[PDB]
């Protein structure tokens, strides 16, 4: 009766299980090894994951995402007040706690962040159970190192709502280190840097590990820098391209923009493996198809400042930890955006040619470690 490890991500979640002496990252029903942290409400259905993200352009007011930004926070939290301004869904105040408010089956309903995240966790649980062939009841769930007691509590509550006994809540960078077996070291402090550039957030963590004991020495980053911002640079580029070619501005058609955004994310992923990608959108605007392409070099240029901006938080973290570059024993890549070759070059160059740990898909490393830790806690 295996326990599972779940990365409850800002933009994508991932689930793994340790059995038969190895971790298996589990693909969902569509074959995807990570699942959007999306929940949608319609006149007839509640959709979660791929199904929810796949109709986000159609249903912006009732498709919820970014619940991780709300979870465990008070309504009057400056972070909440700030983030609310840029979401298409309504956030309301219930006793100084935020709720997301939507239309569902024709009625106005509101949900706590931990309710939305419970739905994502249920999906991840079900993905695992489909693979294992039996019900899962124990899990380790991960959170950012900077999460406070309230954020951790709300995340655990999300797990319990999903029918999971939460064995432990552990930090995302700790989980990534565990994935690479860095917890197995003996007596003697090792310094580990986790470079996590995900879908919506950028987190640099410096850990010391000593005889299997973890300590957080420094954290740095940007909570609004991630893969979606690279998607956005491509969107703006292609909006201009469409304008020049067709003399039409699509920028205020929310559907067109959202659909373009989706196609840009796809092309971006392809550019991590190939030096060019083709974008082909049928009926992008007024029935006009948009078939074009983008090179890796052009993509890099469009994002050059954003990519470069990831290094100063590394510098800052090193300063705070009172360590020189040469004193870092291991460099660990986390988050889907670290699969971008230019990002890898920047970090490697900054560390004067050091190896990067990147053999585990970086968007799966957190779940991988959580799965290992879950197995350890089960015995
Ligand atoms: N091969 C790839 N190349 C570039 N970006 C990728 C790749 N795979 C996933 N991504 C991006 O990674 C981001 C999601 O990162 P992930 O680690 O899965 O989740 P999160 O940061 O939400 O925990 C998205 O912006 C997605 O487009
Ligand atoms: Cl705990």
């Amino acid at each position: 009766a295996a326990a599972i490890g779940i990365d409850l991500g800002t933009t994508y979640s991932c689930v793994g299980v340790f059995q038969h002496g190895k971790v298996e990252i589990i693909a969902n029903d569509q074959g995807n090894r990570t699942t959007p942290s999306y929940v949608a409400f319609t006149d007839t259905e509640r959709l979660i994951g791929d199904a929810a993200k796949n109709q986000v352009a159609l249903n912006p007011q009732n498709t919820v995402f970014d619940a991780k930004r709300l979870i465990g926070r008070k309504f009057g939290d400056p972070v909440v007040q700030s983030d609310m301004k840029h979401w298409p869904f309504q956030v309301i105040n219930d006793g100084d706690k935020p709720k997301v408010q939507v239309s569902y089956k024709g009625e106005t309903k509101a949900f706590y962040p931990e309710e939305i995240s419970s739905m994502v966790l249920t999906k991840m649980k079900e993905i695992a159970e489909a693979y294992l062939g039996y019900p899962v009841t124990n899990a380790v769930i991960t959170v950012p190192a900077y999460f406070n007691d309230s954020q951790r509590q709300a995340t655990k509550d999300a797990g319990v709502i999903a029918g999971l006994n939460v064995l432990r809540i552990i930090n995302e960078p700790t989980a990534a280190a565990i994935a690479y077996g860095l917890d197995r070291t003996g007596k003697g402090e090792r310094n580990v840097l986790i470079f996590d550039l995900g879908g919506g957030t950028f987190d640099v963590s410096i850990l010391t590990i000593d005889d299997g004991i973890f300590e957080v020495k420094a954290t740095a980053g940007d909570t609004h820098l991630g893969g979606e911002d690279f998607d956005n640079r491509l969107v703006n580029h292609f909006v201009e391209e469409f304008k020049r070619k067709h003399k039409k501005d699509i920028s205020q058609n929310k559907r067109a923009v959202r659909r373009l955004r989706t196609a840009c994310e796809r092309a971006k992923k392809t550019l991590s493996s190939s030096t060019q990608a083709s974008l082909e959108i049928d009926s992008l605007f007024e029935g006009i198809d948009f078939y074009t392409s983008i090179t890796r070099a052009r993509f890099e240029e469009l994002c050059s400042d954003l990519f470069r901006s990831t290094l100063e938080p590394v510098e800052k973290a090193l300063r705070d930890a009172k360590l020189d570059k040469a004193q870092i024993h291991d460099l660990v890549l986390v988050g889907g955006s670290t699969r971008i070759p230019k990002v890898q070059k920047l970090l490697q160059d900054f560390f004067n040619g050091r190896d990067l740990n990147k053999s585990i898909n970086p968007d799966e490393a957190v779940a991988y470690g959580a799965a290992v830790q879950a197995a350890i806690l089960m015995g």
